[PDB]
């Protein structure tokens, strides 16, 4: 949460997510072999319990960042950016992505300020779904 708003930690951020898929990996491997209703899954969802706020955030993250790719991908955007030349206004992002309304106003404010800003107030939306999304897509299977 805190890096993700940050543009210089993107490699920190990339890390970070890495550790997690390592994680959630050895817990897999806790699950190999469990019998339903087993004593090894009945102390994870314990564990998952006892962390259900970080699991919720991490869930909350994860989701809006792939749900950014669809947002990019639909027509609103890309009618909001009738040129295939790949740059949205600021003004136009925020009202695409309340056309699309799959996103509260609180996700929307987030992942403006995860958005670099630009001097020509127009930023790269491939950039940015090409700089999120992949590494939720790559990390967030492990979680699903």
């Amino acid at each position: 949460m805190k890096l993700s708003q940050d543009s210089s930690q993107i490699e920190l951020l990339k890390e970070l997510m890495d550790l997690q898929k390592d994680m959630v990996v050895m817990l897999l491997s806790m699950l190999e072999g469990n019998v339903v209703n087993g004593t090894i899954g009945k102390q994870m969802v314990d564990m998952l319990v006892e962390s259900s706020n970080n699991v919720e955030m991490i869930l909350k993250f994860f989701d809006m960042f792939l749900k950014l790719k669809d947002l990019t991908s639909s027509d609103t955007f890309k009618e909001y950016d009738p040129d295939g030349k790949g740059v949205i206004s600021k003004r136009d992002f925020h009202k695409a992505m309340e056309s699309h309304k799959h996103y509260t106003q609180s996700e929307t404010e987030f992942l403006l300020s995860c958005a670099e800003t630009d001097e020509n107030e127009t930023l790269d939306y491939e950039e940015f779904v090409k700089r999120f999304h992949e590494p939720a897509k790559d990390i967030g299977f492990n979680v699903a």
